[PDB]
């Protein structure tokens, strides 16, 4: 399944070089006409990146899923941009990971994917 992701300081694009799926950096200007997963990074105070809400706003038609990147020093609001984009869309929440992930975040994105892509 086709990863679309987005990153500020590279710890989510580090990630999606480590799972070797397709993948696209979202963009303004990006138009996802098949099946996706997002892996997002939560800013703020527990919000959606704005890159991310406009690309969503464009392109949730195929949205299968979302995973988030975070921070657990962020308490209940630990990769709650996974959880507002999950409430808001009805897609599953498929993981959330600290930073760049470990390698079994890795493993585990790969194998809940493969079940949702079923
Ligand atoms: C200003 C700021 C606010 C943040 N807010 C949250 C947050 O609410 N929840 C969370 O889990 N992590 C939060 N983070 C942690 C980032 O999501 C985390 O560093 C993520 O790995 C950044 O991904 P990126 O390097 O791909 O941009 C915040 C980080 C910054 C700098
Ligand atoms: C988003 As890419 C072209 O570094 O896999
Ligand atoms: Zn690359
Ligand atoms: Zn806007
Ligand atoms: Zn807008």
């Amino acid at each position: 399944m086709l990863v679309a992701y987005d990153s500020m300081t590279g710890n989510v694009k580090r990630f999606i070089h480590k799972l070797n799926m397709p993948a696209v950096q979202i963009g303004e200007d990006l138009v996802i006409d098949e099946d996706f997963i997002l892996i997002t990074y939560t800013t703020g105070f527990g919000n959606v990146p704005e890159r991310v809400l406009e690309f969503l706003e464009r392109n949730n038609e195929k949205l299968k899923g979302v995973s988030a990147s975070g921070n657990r020093n962020w308490g209940d609001m630990f990769g709650a941009s996974a959880d507002k984009i999950s409430a808001k869309y009805e897609v599953p929440i498929v993981s959330k990971f600290e930073l760049s992930g470990t390698n079994n975040d890795v493993e585990y994105f790969k194998e809940r994917v493969r079940e949702i892509a079923t």
